[PDB]
């Protein structure tokens, strides 16, 4: 009811999401960040994205039947960052090893033979710092790419060589 | 001064803007915002926006021989904020009066009989938000609509209604 | 670990307060508290500080012509809480910047040389452990002196002195 | 036309005022002025009294972040009238309902329990006429002590006994 949230997130309602059914909350401090890709398709406006983003989402609840899209957040390379499963709740996006130690974040697209946007990598950055800011993140939190922490592709060639740089990156 | 470098900002160099040839300053921190609009064509994709930023700085620059495009930044319907002279620079949007002492904003358009999109006031609180973290602004600044300190229509009145909700904002 | 765990609060009613004409609400969770003083006179017994929160109350609705007394919550050295406009009423007691986004707490009586005893200090800082674990205030919301925000000796030099020792005061 | 010069008011340049950054202007004829005192410690002679008035304005805009001393008009015991943000500028020193209204002058001290000495109301008599004649105030302005308007103990209780008695006060 006062200003909108840091990190300028588009709301679970504005790109039209299913209600979440979740239930497990994180325990916020939480040390990790899991950066990953979605392996779909790329988006570039607020229209094609939230379309994305609803995609995303009906794939996990109508297919995989999960109880909302599995990732905290996402991030588009129209430069936006889509609410997830937020701050709080427990993801499904890196196994049973990590979800619940981590906050998994996913670039829209597939990052094997491409690379998102200096701005798609700036709304991620700026996502992490005002996590800290409302303090769901830790201070000197790590970030682990996907194929980190689990035997996959994601989040691709060109983006894993990026994150590596950041400089919270770490293993 | 402080760690939090905040929110993102499309860069001059993205939105591919002729190299600034303004000096002089504003003294941190700045007390007064005044929100206007461009009057000009709108714009809803990363791409589209900043063709238009470039339009509105070349507009200013190439006909009106300002130093600059004249806003401290600029604000599409994209969801994103687009950098110009930014938070240290004076700006040239409000007059000899309120230049001096106040950053300056614009939303790309004319919001005559049009809101601007809830990403767009998203990212115009959350770059004030910023403003203040950093230190450009005063904790305690004041919003103002460019109506109320200059003879003009501008920010159109949908927008301008839309402002006075805002808690930073005094009359 | 259920819902209604904290406090003891003299409602309204039970100490005749009159009818509040109030409706303006404030957005929980709160960040901020402003505590003050009544700069008049103290009472130390249930009837006598019920008769005089019934007096700040005539005072501010009568006198001032305003729709409620202005505080969220008044302290007595009887070592109860009064009920005032309470946790989601705007109260007026710390002007119109802070007003909207704060809960203020008055203790009654004058403490510019003078301290409260030690169970009114009690009942505030148990109304404030009591406003967080309510979700109305945030878990890190922050103390401020009135007259750290408005000019104004109150809380009196000595409760000023003891509220700047509390974990939740921010200068 | 009719040309007096009863400014005989100490201006900002010689009380060695910081530089105002207050832009809302009153509408003349004003028809309210609120007495209040800075509930302060006092002074009688030209060079405490500019001491004093930096003070109170350090205070309102270094301790308070204001972007003036609150009052239009401050008052010494040395007989001599300082400039406050004047007879044009909003003054901040009795709340958002009347200050648009009102002239807010102040006596330098606490009166709670000493009287001003004759020359300051001398001089804040002096300085109201001087204000009827420029047209500033209407010449049926109405005079209220701070404790009308807000909750407060200001303008102090033997000061607050002698405006009661003014002609121009008013209930
Ligand atoms: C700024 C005033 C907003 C009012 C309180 C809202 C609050 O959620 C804020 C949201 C994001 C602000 C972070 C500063 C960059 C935070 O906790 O960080």
């Amino acid at each position: 009811e006062d200003p909108p949230a840091c990190g300028s997130i588009v709301p679970r309602r504005e790109w039209r999401a299913l209600a979440s059914e979740c239930r497990e909350r994180l325990t916020r401090p939480v040390r990790y960040v899991v950066v990953s890709h979605t392996a779909g398709s790329h988006c570039d406006t607020p229209a094609s994205c939230a379309q994305q983003a609803q995609n995303v989402q009906s794939y996990h609840v109508r297919n995989l039947g999960w109880c909302d899209v599995g990732y905290n957040f996402l991030i588009g390379e129209d430069g936006l960052v889509y609410e997830g499963r937020g701050w709080n709740i427990k993801g499904a996006h890196a196994g049973p090893t990590w979800n619940p130690i981590s906050i998994g974040i996913s670039f829209m697209g597939n990052y094997m033979n491409r690379v998102p946007p200096p701005r798609a990598l700036r709304a991620a950055q700026n996502l992490l710092a005002c996590g800290v800011a409302l303090g769901a993140l830790r201070s000197n939190y790590e970030v682990k790419g996907h194929r980190d922490v689990q035997p996959t592709l994601s989040p691709g060639d060109r983006l894993y060589e990026i994150i590596q740089t950041w400089s919270h990156y770490r293993a």
